[PDB]
């Protein structure tokens, strides 16, 4: 059996490791210290919940935080979800979601949040089987970032 | 018109609020507004916010809401959830002063990973932005924004 769970101290070599599968899978500077500072410190940055099959072995993982939305208020946005390629199409990642949902609730959040990847349809595809709208796609979004002197100049 | 970006105090959440409601009814989705003046005032002003306000003052006639958010990708990110001026002070400059103000910020935090969402029909903005340096990771990277709006969450959460 699966269970998804709130990560532990204890857990972060093993989340480290799989952030590393996932920026491979997405084709691209953490430590474990900046880990266990940034996820469990005062103070967090963010959150991780681990998918464990019941000794116990951590196989996929989830990694949120907390943002806004001007028309709905308290939102939470799922930053990365992955699952190891030998437990995928068992329900792991399907419970993951549903667990940041819970989550979500429990802290007053009524929506949650997601970017991913066109290329990835397989799991874009899930997320609208769960229930998720593509806003890129429905009201034309589109994500832009400014780095270094982008965001210099920006900042006139 | 002669105006002031300043940080927002607790007072100005129903000014913030009266401004995401103009939208809303100007749009004629005014029944999507579910956001409360409690709400703004409780996630801004307690001990870990939600998100930071700037508004534009000549009257509160514009805001600028943003949050950091973690990147596993680029580390620590701003990111620049929504920007509104009223109509009756467009073309003024308002809104681009918000955003520098916010790009600032940013830079006074020793952050310079800056991100935000623009709608396709802005031309005038998405080529500014590119002009500055800034890449459109939608076009670029084929990046899709996703939503589990609240029915959707409730269902998954068991409800
Ligand atoms: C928010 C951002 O992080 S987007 C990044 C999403 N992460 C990734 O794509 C990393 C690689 N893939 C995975 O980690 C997982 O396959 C996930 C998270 C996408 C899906 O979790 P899983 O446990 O495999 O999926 P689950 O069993 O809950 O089933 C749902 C669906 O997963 C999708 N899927 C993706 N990869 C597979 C796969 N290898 N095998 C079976 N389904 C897959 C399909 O849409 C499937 O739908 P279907 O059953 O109707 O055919």
């Amino acid at each position: 059996s699966v269970r998804i769970r709130e990560a532990k101290e204890g857990d972060c070599g093993d989340i480290l490791r799989l952030i590393r599968e996932l920026a491979e899978f997405e084709k691209l500077k953490i430590s474990e210290e900046a880990l266990r500072a940034d996820g469990f410190g005062d103070n967090p940055f963010y959150h991780c919940l681990v998918a464990e099959i019941l000794g116990p072995c951590v196989v996929g993982y989830g990694i949120y935080y907390f943002i806004y939305s001007t028309w709905k208020g308290r939102t939470i946005y799922l930053e990365d979800i992955y699952v190891m390629p030998e437990y995928r199409g068992q329900g792991i990642g399907s419970k993951i979601i549903k667990k940041v949902a819970e989550v979500a609730l429990d802290k007053g959040c009524s929506q949650f949040r997601l970017a991913v990847l066109d290329w990835n349809q397989r799991a874009m595809d899930l997320y609208k089987a769960l229930g998720a709208q593509d806003l890129t796609e429905a009201e034309g979004w589109h994500f832009f970032c400014f780095q270094g002197e982008a965001t210099r100049k920006l900042a006139g």
